[PDB]
């Protein structure tokens, strides 16, 4: 019914040294793509989207992804609770998400103003799945970063084919 590529351990996805949280706020693009769950369709390539992070009073993110489909915007909202450390998170209400029994946010890597690498890992129906974002500040980044999210998605088990670039638009996310 279900076959995934394995989770990796915590011990080499890297945490971003020094997390600066209210620099962190602001819209992010998903320039890139990658996970176990992650699959290329050359068909119905995947359309880039957008995901909002503010902090609140009490200094949770009020996560907001904005996603354009069926002709429509929709807006997917959660909160990130800080975890055991700066730069990881898990997620808050849970008990809203039916099966889903962990949740683990961990920025692995970013410059605030211009990209990201982020890591995240659910389990749901007991099946472990895991993915990272390539953040972008704006719709387009370099070479060199990119290669930087492939070489690292590798690192973790993750082929090519698991691995994509979502496709720069204009509706919903500007
Ligand atoms: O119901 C389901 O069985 C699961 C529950 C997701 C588990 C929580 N969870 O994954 C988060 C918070 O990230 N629902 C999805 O998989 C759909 C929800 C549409 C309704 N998810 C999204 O639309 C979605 C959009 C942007 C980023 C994401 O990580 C998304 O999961
Ligand atoms: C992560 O971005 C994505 O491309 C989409 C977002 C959906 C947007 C669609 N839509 O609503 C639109 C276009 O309007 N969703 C995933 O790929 C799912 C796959 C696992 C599903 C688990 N599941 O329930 C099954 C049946 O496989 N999610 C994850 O792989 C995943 C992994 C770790 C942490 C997470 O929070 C995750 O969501
Ligand atoms: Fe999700
Ligand atoms: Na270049």
């Amino acid at each position: 019914t279900s076959d995934l590529i394995p989770a990796p351990p915590l011990s080499k996805v890297p945490l971003q040294q020094n997390f600066q949280d209210n620099q962190f706020q602001g819209k992010w693009y998903v320039v890139g793509l990658a996970g176990n769950a992650i699959l290329r369709e050359d068909k119905d390539p995947q359309k880039m989207y957008a995901t909002i992070y503010e902090l609140k009073e009490d200094k949770s993110y009020n996560v907001t992804s904005v996603l354009f489909r069926k002709k429509k915007c929709d807006y997917w909202i959660r909160t990130f609770v800080p975890g055991s450390q700066p730069g990881e998170f898990t997620l808050g209400n849970i008990k809203s998400y039916p099966g889903l029994t962990s949740y683990l946010v961990r920025v692995v890597s970013t410059n605030y103003n211009q990209h990201a690498m982020v890591f995240f890992k659910k389990v749901s129906q007991n099946r472990e799945y895991f993915k990272i974002t390539l953040y972008g500040r704006t719709k387009e980044l370099t070479s060199e970063l990119k290669e930087n999210f492939i070489r690292f998605s590798k690192s973790l088990g993750l082929p090519e084919n698991h691995i994509v670039f979502p496709v720069p638009i204009d509706q919903c996310i500007d």
